[PDB]
């Protein structure tokens, strides 16, 4: 579990399609200056739509692999909770596509992201 | 700070190059588990950042990550992972660099392009 | 003028939204051939630069694209795409915009994440 | 066809390595006009998809352009731009390409990155 477990994780939701997962600002998370890490935002947001592809295949035959990662950073965060919202835009057979919003507290975006995970055998 | 939660070393800076490595231990890997690609991914947000930071007077502005992207190629699941980060253009505004992060066998574990602005303090 | 070559059609505009069409045809398909995912990636920094535009004093700025993201999800074939754009955030410098690019059968074909400089 | 709508040519192939040209004309500006980022984006998609034919049997496979990044860091207003993309990453299911876009006076105009799919005909 642990880098979950290291950033302090607590999986909110999960339905087939739909993930959400929320984490505490604290200083282990944060940039120098310091802000929230934008990797830190990035990892809480891969780790949600690979959780996502997982709920959504048989994973006694094929294996959720985070293939492609991208995010713009689009507001700071210095305390409190963020959360990330993860729904999926494709289920193909090979992969999977999801949108993620990851906002803080006053409901404002601070990262917004899309995850193409492979599905393999 | 999540440099030193990720026990993160900066193995050599210079002007538009930026080597930081960790060790892969636990607390960065997913559950099952391999190192997270997140972590490698915040790895290389932190390699650019500090490259950018060290191209300005950062009594003036501040280095903010805009936008990452990254591909994940093979998998770590022990040793050390390192980030190379390479300036590919030094703007007004904002500097954009390439970064390539390897395992212990020089294996590619992910590429990643970032896009960090410069903004006024 | 690209809008030209492809034939794009402005089917509505707000602020912080633009919705714009363009025909699936041979000039900007592969070779074997279906609708170029360049292509589609170009009508969505489209949308993208237009959206911008219509957020800000153009006799004073310019909008630039800076980064563009793209996932093709399925193939076009004929007919028309649309792309939706719709704003994520209209700042200073920058703009961020989701585009999701759909064909007829209302398939999603690309889906695409923009980051517009605004710029003297 | 579109390579024929945008006047590409090819001037330069090996295993892992493709060139293409076009001119920057009006059929491929901005209104204001620079070249159309989308017309450069869609060269370097060209190139890195030609890279991946290339490697293949294109009899049994073709490559599908799966994911495409791309930095806008110069505008070109005229003469031509060159694509160069080389191989990253060679994989059973995916293609991880590089590509620079450069004008005549050999500036970056665009920098990019392409996950191409390696799929049954
Ligand atoms: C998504 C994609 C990359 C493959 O990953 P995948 O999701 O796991 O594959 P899937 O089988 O689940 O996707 C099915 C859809 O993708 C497309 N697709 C799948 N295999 C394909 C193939 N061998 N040839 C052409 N298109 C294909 C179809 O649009 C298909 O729609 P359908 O389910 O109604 O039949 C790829 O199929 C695709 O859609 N590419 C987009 C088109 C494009 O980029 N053209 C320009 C080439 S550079
Ligand atoms: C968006 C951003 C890239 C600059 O683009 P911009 O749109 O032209 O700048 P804007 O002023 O219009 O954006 C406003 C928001 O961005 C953030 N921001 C803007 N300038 C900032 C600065 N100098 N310092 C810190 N945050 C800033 C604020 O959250 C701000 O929210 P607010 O308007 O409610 O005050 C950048 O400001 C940003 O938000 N980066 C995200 C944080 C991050 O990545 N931290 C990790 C650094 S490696």
């Amino acid at each position: 579990t642990h880098l979950l477990e290291t950033f302090e994780m607590s999986i909110d939701h999960q339905e087939d399609g739909l993930v959400v997962i929320s984490m505490p600002v604290t200083d282990k998370v944060k940039q120098p200056f310091g802000y929230l890490h934008g990797g830190a935002s990035i990892a809480l947001g891969e780790t949600a739509c690979s959780l996502g592809s997982a709920n959504l295949i048989d994973t006694t035959k094929f294996i959720p692999l985070g293939l492609e990662m991208n995010a713009n950073h689009i507001h700071s965060a210095k305390d409190g909770r963020v959360t990330a919202t993860a729904e999926i835009i494709h289920r193909g057979k090979s992969t999977h596509v999801w949108d993620i919003k990851i906002k803080n507290d006053k409901e404002q975006l601070i990262t917004v992201m899309r995850g193409t995970v492979a599905i393999k055998p």
